[PDB]
């Protein structure tokens, strides 16, 4: 470890894989060291620039040799480790984490920004107790949405380059597929696509593993959610505005616990 | 003008917009330096790792302020001049401009870039005599093409991104489509493509403005070429090495011509 942040932070166990848990020197506070080995330069700007509730903040940054990323400590882990296993998770709270997931794909979409790996191992948990904030972290890969503008703006532009723009204004519909993904997950505790017909096809075709034994303790709105984040068509399938307009989401009591929990943390 | 830069370089007239002309101060050797005001990061990258009979060599650089990219002088001018204007080229001068241009755009492409800004005003002339190198310049928008490996080796990917992954490979050949272009133009003295129907649905639709009184002073074999580079399919497209292996291009007097030339400049 680097003298400046040795210097801050007592380093100390593994939270998993290099993230770690630290103690800020001065305070005692615990905190989370994200290590990445040698667009983090991307990441960093991203953390920095934005403010949500569901978002991870950062805390600070150390670039001599590795890069440390400061963050939250998250008590409640990855939302993986609440799935693995066909485990699974019990209606009302699946509603609960996947409003907080909706309202924080919505802001990035608002602010230009895919995240563009959203995946249970990517929604970190506020605390121990099944009602609890989520926040969604890994920026590693996020693409930053003027350019159509002077591409367009021409007499020598590929005929490619032309009929690909007619596609912009739709690469943040990969998200909502993701969200569609994990919503699937949490609600039946297995994977729609999977390798238990080849992964690709699967996909591409869209007919995910559908079974009615399992599903059959899940409501109808909730499924008709998930299928309508599962579309193919990246035109027709549903932003996070759609799906914040579902009946499944018109819940004013889940819409109560998270204010309240919103307050909690203040 | 920065102290470090008028410390090194008698700046002077424009040769066109700025790219000014300018004198080495020690040696009074004539250079270009293209100033760009506030990816050039990129271009610097670029034009540092490249070296090609046919591609502009970067000389110096210069970052306080605005960027001043100081580079080989090219007594031709750009080659759009020659073709402004329904004026036009002699057919073995397009196969000697174009046989260059050719060899430079496959030296990108083997090093994994792609240009995707190839036009007669970025085509360079070594000297103001018909017969004479070429230097592509303007990597302000290339591509440095390990990446399909980690989004391949999955199941929360959505299909679209899967789909888009059969495409790898052939981003290149927008610069075939360009040179296709290009060549179109030396050949006629005319755009195939014209807002002189809209000029997207003319590309897209692949058909150029064809005329049969100007196109018969041309070859059939470098009719034959611009055919074989206007594909819209890009799988179809010609690739460089292919275009090199056209009849037309088989002619060892150009051929001959060519070399003379490198040896010249040495
Ligand atoms: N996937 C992912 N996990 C992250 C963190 C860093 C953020 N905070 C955490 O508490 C945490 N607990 C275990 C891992 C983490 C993270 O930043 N990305
Ligand atoms: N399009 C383009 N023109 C360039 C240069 C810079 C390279 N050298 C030149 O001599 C020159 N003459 C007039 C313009 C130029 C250039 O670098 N990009
Ligand atoms: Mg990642
Ligand atoms: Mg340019």
């Amino acid at each position: 470890y680097p003298k400046a942040l040795r210097d801050e932070y007592i380093m100390s166990k593994t939270l998993g894989s290099e993230v770690k848990l630290a103690f800020e020197r001065k305070t005692c506070k615990k905190v989370a060291i994200k290590i990445i080995s040698k667009n983090v330069e991307t990441e960093i700007e991203i953390l920095k620039k934005l403010n949500h509730p569901c978002i991870i903040k950062i805390k600070n940054f150390f670039d001599a040799e590795d890069y440390y990323i400061v963050l939250e400590l998250m008590e409640g882990g990855e939302l993986f480790d609440k799935v693995v296993g066909n485990k699974r998770l019990k209606e009302a709270t699946c509603k609960l984490y996947f409003y907080q997931m909706l309202l924080a794909v919505q802001y990035l979409h608002e602010n230009g920004i895919i995240h563009r790996d959203l995946k249970p191992e990517n929604v970190l948990l506020s605390s121990q107790e099944e009602d609890c904030l989520i926040k969604i972290t890994d920026f590693g890969h996020s693409k930053i949405l003027t350019s159509l503008m002077r591409t367009l703006c021409p007499t020598y532009l590929a005929p490619e380059v032309l009929v690909s723009v007619g596609t912009a204004g739709y690469n943040r519909a990969v998200d909502c597929w993701s969200l569609g993904v994990i919503l699937f997950i949490c609600l039946s505790g297995y994977p729609p696509f999977s390798e238990h017909v080849s992964l690709k096809d699967q996909i591409t075709s869209g007919k995910y593993n559908f079974i009615p034994e399992v599903w059959a303790e899940v409501s109808e709105k909730a499924l008709d959610l998930v299928k309508k984040l599962l579309v193919v068509d990246p035109k027709a399938r549903f932003t996070t505005e759609e799906a914040l307009r579902h009946p499944w989401l018109q819940d004013e009591d889940m819409k109560r616990k998270f204010q309240d929990l919103l307050s909690e943390e203040n």
